[PDB]
C-alpha cells in the first residue's frame, strides 16, 4: 500500500485535466446572456421561463439546465423553490444571480463580459494544440505566432479579422474603464495629494478618469514630445514633454500605470529612480503608485496566486510577457531608495502598490 | 458600497474564466514527458538538467521554468535546494515528482497519459468555438457534431483520423487497465463471493482481470447470444447467453460494469429488479455491484463534485450522454426493493456501489 496509494492522486490529477470545463460553462453563460435576462426579469426565474427569454429550441432546454447545474455549483447562481401557477409545475426551483454573475449584467460600468470574451475567444485557445511543436522548436516565439504563423497583432489587423477587433478593444476599453472604479474603491490613496504626475500618460485618458473622481487634483500628463506635443487645457490638468528615463515632472505623487510590465529590471529601476526624485521635494510625504500585477507566491489565497500565475501564462503563450512577483518587486523598489511600501489588490487580481520614500 | 461590493466578485469571476490555463498547463507536462525525465533522473533535477534531458533550445528554457513554477503551485511538482558543483550554478533548485505527477510516468500499470491526451486533445476543446450556435439552433445533436458536421465516432474512423483513433483506444485500454487497480484497491468487496455474474460482460475482458485478482471466484460472463455465442472455457470461468431484460443468471452477486449509463430509469429499473432476483437465492448474502459515475451534490468535497459535474457536462457536449446524481440513483435501488446501498469512491472521480436487498 505505502507509496503506490492512488485515489488521492487521481483526484487532484482529474480535477486539474478537467478544469477547462468550467470555464466554457461560463463562456456559455454569458454568450447566452442569462445574467441580462434573469436581471431583466428582475425576479427569481425558472427554468422554463429563461428558456423561452432565451428562446431556445426545445431540445436545448435539458442542455440549458445542466449548464445551470454546473455553474450554480460554482457559485454564479442561486437555487430557489417557487409557487407555480396551479394546474402546471407544481414545486418548481427558480435562479438568482450572485455577485459574481452581475458583473455579466452589461450596459452597466462593472460589465466584464466583453473582456471574458476575449479572454475566451479561440483566438486564445486554439493555440494550444501547437504547445508540443512550441517547446521543441528552435524558432523563438510567442505561441500563436507558432500555431498561426503570425503575430497576434497582426491577426487582429487582417480584413477578414474586423470583427476580432472590434471584440479586443471593446475589452481594451472596458479594462481602462474598471480603472473608474479603482479609483471610487481606493479613494484614500490619492485623498491628501494636492498634484500628481501620470508618466506614460500617452493623450490623458487615464488622467480624465482621475479629475472625475479628484476635480482638485492637479494632474500633469507626462509622455513624449511626440505623442504630447501640442494638447493643453485647464488648471488641473497639464501636458509636459520629455524622456522619463533622463527626469519627470514633480509632483505630489508619481503614477506608474502599466509602465512597467515592459521594461527590465534596468530600466525599471531607472524609472523608479526618477520617481523618487520627482517627489522628492515633498520629502517623507511624496508617494510614488505603481499599477501592476504582482504574483504573491507565499500568499494564503492559493486560488488568486493560481489565477496570476495562470494569467500570466497567457501573457507568456500570446505575447511571451512577464509579470513580476511580489519579491522581486519589492527587490526593484528597495534597490531604487525606497522606505516601505503597501500593496492593495484592485480588479480581482491585479495590484496598486503604493511606495514611501 | 453596499450591493456595489466587486474585488470579491471579480477573484472569483476571473479564477473561473482562467481555468483552461491549468488544464493546459497540466498537458504540455505530460506531452513534453517531464515526469518521465525526472523519474528517469530518479533523484531531484535541475531546470537546466530537465532542460537538457527534454533537448529544448535555450530560448525554450524560460518557458520550461515558467511552466514548472505553476505546476508546482498546482501540486505536481515539489520544490528542494541542491548543492551545485563549484565554479557554477551556486544555490540551485530542484524539482521532484508528486504523487498526482507520478501518475504520469510511463510503462506502469498507473500511466494515466493517453487518458489526459485524449481529455485535452483539439478535438476534445476545439469544438466549443461553436457553443453559441449549438445553444440557439433547432437541430438536436451532440456540441462535437455541431461544430464538425459529423458525429465524433465518425470522426475517428476516417482515414485521415487513423492516428486520432489509436490515441483514443489507447486511453480506453488505459482505463479498462485501471479497473485492475480498483478490484486490487478493493478486495473486500468481492471478498466472501462464492460466485459472480459479470451482466454485459461482452468476450469477458472485464472477468479475466477478476480472476487475475480472485482466481477462485467462480464468474459466469452474461451477454447477448451472438457476442456470447460459443466461448466456454475453465471451472471458474463461464460464459451463457441471454437477455438481462428478461433475466439474468444466479450467483453470489451481480456486477453491473457501466452498463447503466446507457438506459434510461425505466430500462435500469427492470435490470436492477433482475438483478435483485438472480441473488434472491443466496438471500441477505447476496449483493448487486454498479460501476458508475455517482455525483453527491451535498458532498463536502465540492471540488470533486465540480470535478463530477465537469466529466458529466463533456458527455454531454461529445455523446450528449449523462451521469447520474447520488440521490437518483437512490431512487433507482429503493424503487427496485434493495435495503440499503454503500458508495466507494474510485479511479479519481468514478463510482463503486454495493447494493443490499
Ligand atoms: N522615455 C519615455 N518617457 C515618457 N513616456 C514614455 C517614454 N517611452 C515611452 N513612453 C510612453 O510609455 C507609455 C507606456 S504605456 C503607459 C500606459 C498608460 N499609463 C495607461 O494607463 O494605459 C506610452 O504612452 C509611451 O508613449
Ligand atoms: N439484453 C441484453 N442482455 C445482456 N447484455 C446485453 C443486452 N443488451 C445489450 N447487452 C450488452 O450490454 C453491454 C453494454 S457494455 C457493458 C460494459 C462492460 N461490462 C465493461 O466493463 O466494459 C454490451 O456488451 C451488450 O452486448
Amino acid at each position: 500500500s505505502e507509496e503506490s496509494e492512488l485515489y488521492h492522486a487521481q483526484i487532484h490529477l482529474y480535477k486539474h485535466v478537467y478544469n477547462f470545463v468550467s470555464s466554457m460553462a461560463l463562456k456559455s453563460a454569458m454568450e447566452l446572456g442569462i445574467a441580462d435576462a434573469i436581471h431583466n426579469h428582475g425576479k427569481p426565474m425558472t427554468l422554463s421561463e429563461l428558456a423561452s427569454s432565451l428562446k431556445l429550441h426545445p431540445s436545448k432546454v435539458n442542455i440549458l439546465h445542466r449548464f445551470l447545474r454546473l455553474l450554480t455549483h460554482n457559485g454564479f447562481f442561486a437555487k430557489t423553490i417557487v409557487k407555480g401557477k396551479e394546474g402546471d409545475e407544481e414545486e418548481e426551483i427558480a435562479y438568482s444571480l450572485t455577485p459574481p454573475s452581475k458583473l455579466l449584467i452589461s450596459g452597466k460600468p462593472t460589465c466584464l463580459s466583453s473582456i471574458v470574451k476575449g479572454a475566451l475567444h479561440p483566438s486564445s485557445l486554439d493555440m494550444w494544440s501547437s504547445s508540443k511543436k512550441w517547446f521543441n522548436e528552435d524558432k523563438e516565439q510567442t505561441l500563436f505566432e507558432c500555431a498561426t504563423g503570425e503575430s497576434f497583432w497582426d491577426f487582429l489587423n487582417k480584413d477578414s479579422e474586423s470583427s476580432t477587433l472590434s471584440m479586443f478593444q471593446d475589452a481594451m476599453a472596458s479594462d481602462s474603464r474598471m480603472f473608474k472604479l479603482v479609483l471610487q474603491e481606493n479613494k484614500r490613496v490619492f485623498e491628501g495629494l494636492e498634484s500628481l504626475v501620470d508618466v506614460g500618460g500617452g493623450t490623458g485618458g487615464v488622467t480624465k478618469l482621475i479629475h472625475e473622481i479628484f476635480p482638485h487634483l492637479k494632474c500633469t500628463v507626462f509622455d513624449q514630445p511626440q505623442v504630447v506635443g501640442n494638447l493643453t487645457g485647464n488648471e488641473n490638468l497639464n501636458f509636459v514633454g520629455g524622456d522619463m528615463f533622463k527626469s519627470i515632472p514633480s509632483a505630489d505623487a508619481v503614477l506608474l500605470k502599466w509602465v512597467l510590465h515592459d521594461w527590465n529590471d534596468e530600466q525599471s529601476l531607472k524609472i523608479l529612480k526618477n520617481s523618487k526624485e520627482a517627489i522628492s521635494h515633498k520629502g517623507k510625504d511624496g508617494k510614488v503608485i505603481i499599477i501592476d500585477i504582482s504574483i504573491d507566491e507565499t500568499s494564503d489565497d492559493r486560488g488568486l496566486t493560481e489565477l496570476q500565475l495562470d494569467y500570466d501564462l497567457v501573457m507568456l503563450t500570446m505575447f511571451l510577457g512577464k509579470e513580476r512577483t511580489k519579491q522581486e518587486w519589492e527587490k526593484l523598489i528597495y534597490d531604487a531608495g525606497f522606505s516601505s511600501y503597501k500593496i492593495t489588490p484592485i480588479s480581482g487580481f491585479k495590484s496598486l502598490i503604493e511606495v514611501y520614500p
